[PDB]
């Protein structure tokens, strides 16, 4: 089963290449909780980002350009991403835009924090429709001493 | 001698209700080159938004309430802070509003990290006087795949 997990500010921006302009270490625990023990797929610019292999986690990356790193699994497409993963029961993308839009299509469940900032950008998390898709799951959390800004966990299921 | 080590936003903010809507790994990393081994005295809402004992330090709160954490030196004055410094070359002070406003008459040196992000803050770092101050080190830098904003790093002498 494949699922997406993303992070959107208003509007469904999400990031590109620079680092997003938030603090919600609450949010990245969740993103750690929810993607330890399975293979995460995610594109070059998320991979600069992170800035290393997310530890407990087979770390594959789909893109054009050649593997400057051995630690991790370099992949040209969907294909052979998805190939690269085994047989397991849930596959997580972790993007960005362009990687999403190629997994979209086969996704089964979404693991999204909204994110109550408004940030100008240029890419968009896709469009999904909500009636293709049920909300299961959202809670809330405002702002704190450690969190930037307000912030919302919710799963949804493609029905 | 006492330095004072900050981080300012646009208009000198220095906080907010809520942790700054910033990711700046970079200014993290020099904010530690240059702390440590050396004390640091802070105040109460600064070792909140922290979380910990930093690593490598000899942590000062100068508060008016009793101290809860065994791992730090709890001190009730100015005079007390600098006293539990010891006898070392430099005493560097990281924050808050209040607290740098009362160590900015002893101050010989400034570490400022200046970033580029307009916000509505809650405290601002005192005025200083520019004539009274020489620039001797910037470096700037732009927001990348790890830093939300564009930064630089300033240090200054009392004239
Ligand atoms: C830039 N980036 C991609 C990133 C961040 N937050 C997201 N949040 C959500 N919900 N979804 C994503 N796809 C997402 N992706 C990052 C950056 C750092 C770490 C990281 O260091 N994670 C540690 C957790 C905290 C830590 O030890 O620093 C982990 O083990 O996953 C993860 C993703
Ligand atoms: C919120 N806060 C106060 C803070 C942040 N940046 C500043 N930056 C500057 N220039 N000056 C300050 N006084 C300042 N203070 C913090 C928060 C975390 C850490 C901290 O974890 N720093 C680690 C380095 C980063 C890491 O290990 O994650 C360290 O060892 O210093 C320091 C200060
Ligand atoms: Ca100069
Ligand atoms: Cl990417
Ligand atoms: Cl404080």
């Amino acid at each position: 089963m494949i699922s997406l997990i993303a992070a959107l500010a208003v509007d469904r921006v999400i990031g590109m290449e620079n680092a997003m302009p938030w603090n919600l270490p609450a949010s990245l625990a969740w993103f750690k909780r929810n993607t330890l023990d399975k293979p995460v797929i995610m594109g070059r610019h998320t991979w600069e980002s992170i800035g290393r292999p997310l530890p407990g986690r087979k770390n594959i990356i789909l893109s054009s350009q050649p593997g400057t790193d051995d630690r991790v699994t370099w992949v040209k497409s969907v294909d052979e991403a998805i190939a690269a993963c085994g047989d397991v029961p849930e596959i997580m993308v972790i993007g960005g835009g362009r990687v999403y839009e190629q997994f979209l299509p086969k996704a089964q469940k979404l693991y999204l924090t909204h994110i109550d900032a408004e940030v100008e950008g240029d890419t968009h998390f896709p469009d999904y429709e909500p009636d293709d898709w049920e909300s299961v799951s959202s809670e809330f959390h405002d702002a704190d001493a450690q969190n930037s800004h307000s912030y919302c966990f919710e799963i949804l299921e493609r029905r």
